[PDB]
C-alpha cells in the first residue's frame, strides 16, 4: 500500500500558481505592499488570472513563481462584476501553465484542492469538495452562481486555483456565528471567457437590454426605447426561444452594443 | 483517469434532503425517511412554529404536519402527504459506522440552497435511548453551520449515518441514524416519545449514588447494588438506562438488589 | 461495496495516543492537585517515552497520562525544548504499551491525506481529516512557524502534542498549534521530532551549536565576532562542507557541539569555537 494522497494534482497545478503583490506609493515614499493575493498562469504567453480586488489601485504589480522567478506584471484589464483581472508577464524563458480540461464537467461532490498563499505563509494547499456548481453564464447574478466549496479559503487565497484530483482547473478562488467551509470560486469555463475578452478588448463589453414576464423596465434603456412595457411576455430573443431568465440574460451579454435584434438596439451595461 | 469524487453519494442521498421553514420564525433542513412522507428534523427548528413548510430539490413544496418532537434528542418528525413519488434517504440498518469513515453533510446552511460539505466521523457516540449529553452523539469535522440542522450525514455510499444537530473548528454533531430511526417510529406512533423512567442515577453491578424523591425507585435506597433489572443482568449503567426507557409507564417489573417497581413517564 | 474510510489508520495509530494532564499544587488554596492545562501525547516506544508540547506541561507539579485502554500513569518530565515546543515524558510501564507507527523511510508529500488525533476540549479522543498543506523542514536550527508541517486538518486546544498520521497510520508529525484563520494548523515533522526526542533522552536537553552566503550582520561577542569575521564576508565553506544554502548551513551548525573548533573559509581560513544557542 501507499498513503492516500492528492500530491499528483499538487505536482501538476501548483507551479502555475503564483503570489501576487499589489504595491502602492505611500504619500504619508517608496512602494509598500497594499495587499497580496494569488494568480494562475493560463498559457505559455504569460497571461495570468487573479481577482480584481487584489490588484485594485496598484502602482506596481509583482508576480512570483514557485520556482523562485519573479516578474514585473502588466494589467491587461479587469472586471468588477466577476472580480477578475488578467495580468501578463514578459521575459518568457518558459512558464508553468495550469492544467485545463475544457471538456471536463464539474460535479457536486468532486474532490477539489485550493492552491494559494493565505496570510503570505508561502504556497498552501487545502482540501475539500464541490459543495455547489454555480453557473458559467456571462451575466452577473450574485454570489450564488459561483462555484461553492468547503475547501478552506482565507485572505491570500484570492485569485488562487481550485483544481480536482487530476490537477484540472475547476475555478478561481474569489472569496470566503462564523461561517465554516463556505468559500467561492469563479467557474473555470467562465474565467476563460472573461480572460479572453479582457485580453481582446482591454475590458469586458457586455450586451445590455434593461416565457419570461417583465416585472419592470429600465427608463431610457434599450427596452424602454423599443416600445416594450411591463407585464409583456417575452417568447423569443434574437430567434432564440426564451425559456429561462438566466439563459436569456447570459445570451444578451454576449451580444455587442450597437447591434439590432428581433424580439431593439443593444447598449453597453452600466458600470 | 477520472477526478476523485463523492458525487455518487450526492446523487443518491441529496434529493431526499429538504429545506425546512418555520413571517418566518426560522429555517432548517430535513430528511425524507420513507415513501409515506415522514421527515426528520431538529425540534429546535420547528419549535413554536405556526406553520411548517417543506421544499424539495425538485421544486415541489408541501405544507407539513408536526407528528411530534423530542427535547432530549432535539428531534422532530414531520409528515407531508404526496400524490407523486418521493425521494427517500438511503438507509442500511446493517451498516456499522466506524471512526474515520468519510461522511458528507447535506443541508441548507444560511439558506444558500443545498450545500454539501466533506469530513469524517471523528467519534461514534451511542444509539441508546436514554439521554446522556453531547458526547454520545456522532461527531464529525465535516462543516456544519446554521441551516445544516436536521440535515443528513451520509457515507460515501449515500447511506444515512446520522441527522445533523449542532472558535471551535471541525467539531460538529449528529444524532446516530440508528437512534433517529427509533425516535422517529416512536413519534409516529405515540405523537411523542414515551420514556420508561425509574428515577435513579449511579455508576459487576451498578451502585446507587442517589435516589429520586417520589420516583418509582423511592416508592418501591442509596448504596444499593443492582444486579438484575426485569430479569436482565445489569452489567452496564448505560445499557441498563437504555433498557428502562424502552419499558412503558404503568408496567411492573422485578428488580434484584427482589422488589417490585412501577415504571413512570420521564419528567420533561 | 464498502464506505470510503480511514478507520484503518485509526485502528493502527489511535491507541498509541494519550490524554495528558498538567497538574499543580499551587493551583488552589488547599494545595490539592488540579488541572492547570491539558493536552495530548504520543507513545514513541515500548520504554514509555512520550512526546507532547512543552507548553502543555510547563510548570507542572504533577503530570498524568491516560491511555485509551483506561490505564493511567504518573509521568516524569525527561526534558523540553522551547524552540520546537516539544517535551519528552516517560511512564513506568508494565504489561506492554501501544506505540505510534513510524516509517522513517516515508517521505511526506504535500497533498497526502492526514488525520489529526488528539483530545480537543477534553471531549475524549477525536479524529479530524485533512491534508499536508506544506512540508516544513526537519532541520534542527530554529526558524519560525513556516518550517513546521502545515495542515488543514482541524486542530483545537487539546490537540496539542497529539499525532498527525497518514492514511497508513504512519506518524507524520506532532501537532503543535493552530478574521479567524480556518484550516491552518501546524505539526513538527516526525523526522525532526525523533531527532529532538533522542537528544532530550540522552542529554536531558537539546544542546545546539551556535555561531552568531553573504554576511548581513554579526553577533557581538558571538563565536563569529570572536574569530575575526566581519559583515559582507562571503562564506564558501563551513567545517569543510560547501556552504551553498543558508538553511542547510544553519541546520549543520546546530548539530555541532559547543566547545568544538572548526575551519571556516571566507581567501581567509579562520578558526571558530562553537557556543550554545541563547535561550
Amino acid at each position: 500500500m501507499t498513503p492516500a494522497s492528492y500530491n499528483l494534482a499538487v505536482r501538476r497545478a501548483a507551479p502555475a500558481v503564483v503570489n501576487v503583490y499589489n504595491r502602492g506609493l505611500n504619500t504619508n515614499n517608496q512602494l509598500e505592499i497594499r495587499t497580496l493575493g494569488s494568480g494562475v498562469i493560463m498559457d505559455q504567453r504569460g497571461y495570468i488570472i487573479t481577482n480584481k480586488h487584489v490588484i485594485n489601485d496598484a502602482d506596481q504589480i509583482i508576480v512570483a513563481l514557485q520556482d523562485g522567478r519573479v516578474f514585473e506584471a502588466l494589467l491587461v484589464g479587469s472586471d468588477s462584476l466577476t472580480d477578475l483581472a488578467v495580468l501578463k508577464i514578459n521575459a518568457t524563458g518558459g512558464l508553468p501553465t495550469i492544467p485545463i480540461n475544457a471538456r471536463r464537467v464539474p460535479h457536486i461532490g468532486d474532490v477539489v484542492l485550493a492552491i494559494g498563499n493565505p496570510y503570505n505563509l508561502g504556497q498552501t494547499i487545502t482540501q475539500g469538495i464541490i459543495s455547489a456548481t454555480g453557473r458559467i453564464g456571462l451575466n452577473p447574478t450574485g454570489r450564488q452562481n459561483f462555484l461553492q466549496t468547503d475547501a478552506s479559503i482565507n485572505h491570500g487565497n484570492s485569485g488562487g486555483a481550485l483544481v480536482n484530483s487530476l490537477g484540472e482547473l475547476m475555478g478561481i478562488n474569489t472569496l470566503s456565528e462564523t461561517p465554516e467551509g463556505i468559500g467561492f470560486a469563479i467557474p473555470f469555463q467562465l474565467a476563460t471567457k472573461i480572460m479572453d475578452k479582457l485580453i481582446r478588448d482591454g475590458r469586458v463589453i457586455r450586451g445590455y437590454i434593461g416565457g419570461i414576464v417583465v416585472n419592470e423596465v429600465s427608463p431610457d434603456g434599450p427596452a424602454a426605447n423599443a416600445g416594450i412595457q411591463v407585464n409583456d411576455l417575452i417568447i423569443s430573443v434574437d430567434n432564440k426561444p426564451a425559456i429561462s431568465a438566466l439563459e436569456t440574460m447570459d445570451q444578451v451579454a454576449e451580444i455587442r452594443p450597437g447591434s439590432v435584434i428581433p424580439v431593439v438596439t443593444i447598449q453597453e451595461y452600466p458600470a
